[PDB]
């Protein structure tokens, strides 16, 4: 009776899943490739610990979250791979329910982490206040088409502290601040969509999981962590925070997935 873990994302959760690689099963949940490749972080991560390390019963991974993502390219623009097109091959693939992911309404739940790009590209050009309602109303559309495919379990991931990145420290005090003013304002009206859609539809179990204030106090107490400050590089992905300057590495996904494990208790896999 496994839980169908369709995820969408960018770099902080790509694994380089295909469509057409072996596709998830019980000796094979994440699918392909090999759990711990093909991520940012050194080894698994958030997905890869959530799917493997854990999971209360099996979970089966549909990893369509892809490096450099922005929500719509019609919007911020970035990558090919924007949110938007993540969730047409969903739509081209595992919508209908095909037999190799014959998930239903009570056993599929559907995990969304996005915005560091639509906030780490437009930060400085567009005013949060008015443009993030449109990125936030664009996300909310596309889930509105797995819900119309029978999809009711949601798990959202606000954006995490990236102004507190290496890549945004060197660039200035006032970039940073610039930069988490922009993306406080995210985070408030993606918390006001879940809360809307939750209450609208009636019939959804969703969780948004705080990622912002897990990564904070990491960040703001690292030694509590085991980590010597909350600046240092290494890609071994365990001795840092950081893996390079602007993806955390395995050591803090294993820590969030730990603390997101009882948050997930309600979408059946945790």
């Amino acid at each position: 009776n496994p839980t169908y873990f369709f995820t969408f994302g960018d770099s902080y959760s790509q694994t380089g899943f295909s469509a057409s690689g072996t596709q998830p099963s019980a000796s094979n949940p994440m699918g392909n490739p090999d759990l711990g490749i093909g991520t940012t972080t050194n080894g698994p991560n958030w997905i890869g610990y959530l799917t493997t390390t854990e999971n209360a019963s099996l979970v089966l991974s549909y990893n369509l979250a892809a490096g450099g993502a922005t929500i719509d390219n019609a919007l911020v623009p970035a990558y090919p791979g924007d949110l938007a097109s993540q969730f047409r091959l969903f739509e081209d693939v595992y919508a209908d329910k095909p037999a190799s992911a014959p998930w239903s309404a009570e056993d599929a739940v559907f995990g969304v982490w996005i915005g560091i790009n639509d906030i780490g590209n437009a930060y400085y050009s567009t005013d949060a206040e008015t443009y993030t309602p449109k990125l936030i109303s664009r996300l909310e559309s596309l889930v509105e088409e797995v819900y119309k495919n029978g999809g009711r379990k949601f798990l959202f991931l606000n954006v995490p502290p990236t102004s507190r990145s290496p890549l945004f420290l060197e660039q200035g005090e006032e970039v940073v601040k610039q930069h988490a003013e922009y993306l406080s304002v995210y985070n408030e009206n993606l918390e006001g969509m879940v809360d809307d859609f939750t209450k609208k539809k009636g019939d959804v179990t969703t969780v948004l999981y705080d990622s912002w204030s897990f990564m904070t106090k990491i960040l703001d107490d690292p030694t509590a962590y085991g980590f010597p400050d909350a600046t240092c590089i290494n890609d071994d992905g365990t001795s840092c925070i950081w893996w390079d300057n602007y993806h955390p590495g395995m050591k803090y996904h294993l820590l969030q997935a730990e603390d997101m494990k009882p948050k997930l208790r309600k979408l059946g896999g945790w």
